[PDB]
């Protein structure tokens, strides 16, 4: 099944009965939930993807892009854009491409085998940088934000889903960790949405231990397929308990911002986040 | 002079404290000399702050009065070019005899020119400046059309202005703020509400008594006798909420969203920061 139906969405309440590994996998027949868990993740997306106009847009740097879901549906959906994603598996970057040559994205969409946090990305600058569920997963992030930051074009977009560390306990950051990545690197918060209950909604599954053995026994999945699967049922635990939460930030590149003001309108955002429940529905 | 009779933000009524009195010296205290200079530059700080003047080359103030806020910025940053729009030639000539009495001819100018109308002397600026001048323009759609076409793409502007909330210069509603950014490409990074705290600064239960001590023992002239009732009567209208006194920064952006766009722009017009939270 495509990744995309394997990531976070946004349920504004828990659905009885809805379990996103039954419905991803089919296990469920239920054409409705189907139409449920997609649509509960493009929401997730589009609070980010939402804020950019991608017709002045030239190039979009996706710099963890899995099987490259991600790029591949911005380029179909906008003829003119340049997309890289970087990734560190063969696997991930050898399918990826196999998915842009069979829609015809080839001249267009690329996807690399380089490490975002050492690796230069094609271009010296881009409009967009996507990070879903990145950043987290890289040990040294100042040297990968000192890396997005300087291919950012100044006022180009950095958009990121990710999670942030509370009283409480992939490598976790905290509020101030958050806030010093984003400052020094010259990124200012325009807002920061929070999604934790809904995405906690989403990953909710009274059966999980029941269902991903059903899906073990019946699909088969790999050994890190299930793992992941634990993780994220794992991290909607965590979610709940509001040990982290997870926030979707829209940020820019920003080099006229004076420094204690670029820290305070961080902090502003990191701390008092749009809650996902207020800001439409 | 002139930055004298400004508003600042007090964090509390000072009982005893008149702005006019302090202002004027008729009261000598110089404790509430230095509350009300420290209040005034308060307030302007929360705009000027934000921005990094060592990137910027070109500052507009696009209502200037007698200049004294370009010419301060000038004395700051010595590699600025600053230059003031008034529709007043006394505005003018005394501005630029201050200017030149402090030798920063050449690099601060003052122009007598009609902000909603006429272009300013460059091409794109990196700062637009505008302390309580938009709501005393008429023609605000022009107005924002000619700052924006004039602000180059990330640059800032920094307003002091009026909300008109329920109720009631020409003031001017959220919707018709948020639309006014909003059209012409400008992405509120702030609002910061001075309401109250601007009441404060202007909260005189003896106003006309010392209005009147100020005419018959220093003497002013009708013109300032106007403003300074018009200035009780706002403190009156903040302390009532009908108006709120908001300070907006934003930024020149082109690349965002048209629908988002609006969207943050409503966030903060419509839950601005308020002052006594945002610092301690
Ligand atoms: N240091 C690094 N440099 C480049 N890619 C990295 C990286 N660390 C992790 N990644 C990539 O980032 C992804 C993390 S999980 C995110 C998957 C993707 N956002 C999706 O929706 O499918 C993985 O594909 C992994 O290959
Ligand atoms: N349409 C217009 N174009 C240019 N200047 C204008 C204008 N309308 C008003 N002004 C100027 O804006 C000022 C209005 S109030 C003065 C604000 C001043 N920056 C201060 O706080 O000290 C006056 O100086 C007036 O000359």
């Amino acid at each position: 099944v495509d990744e995309s139906y394997l990531t976070f969405g946004v349920l504004n309440e828990k659905q009885p009965g809805f379990s996103w590994l039954r419905v991803a996998y089919g296990l469920d027949p239920s054409e409705e939930r189907m139409r449920l868990l997609l649509h509960s993740q493009r929401a997730l997306r589009n609070v980010l993807l939402d804020s950019v106009d991608f017709s002045r847009a030239k190039s979009v740097w996706d710099f963890g892009c899995g099987y490259a879901s991600d790029i591949i549906a911005l380029g179909e959906r906008h003829s003119h854009l340049k997309l890289h994603g970087h990734t560190l598996s063969s696997e991930q970057a050898e399918l990826g491409l196999r998915k842009i040559e069979a829609r015809g994205l080839g001249g267009r969409v690329q996807v690399l085998r380089r490490d975002s946090s050492k690796d230069a990305p094609l271009e010296s600058a881009y409009d967009v940088i996507l990070g879903f569920e990145v950043a987290t997963h890289i040990k040294e992030k100042r040297s990968l934000f000192q890396n997005l930051s300087s291919h950012l074009r100044e006022g180009g977009f950095m958009l990121l889903a990710d999670f942030i560390a509370n009283s409480g306990s992939s490598y976790n950051v905290t509020p101030s960790q958050w806030v010093e990545l984003l400052s020094e690197h010259g990124l200012r918060l325009v807002e920061c949405v929070d999604v934790s209950q809904e995405v906690a909604n989403f990953l909710f599954d009274a059966d999980f231990d029941a269902n991903l053995t059903q899906l073990e026994t019946s699909v088969g999945i790999s050994a890190i397929e299930k793992r992941n699967y634990q993780a994220m049922r794992n991290f909607g635990a965590a979610l709940e308990r509001k040990i982290l939460s997870y926030v979707l930030f829209i940020a820019q590149k920003d080099s006229h911002v004076r420094s204690t003001y670029l820290r305070h309108i961080n902090q502003k955002w990191v701390e008092a986040p749009a809650p996902y429940a207020a800001r439409e529905l």
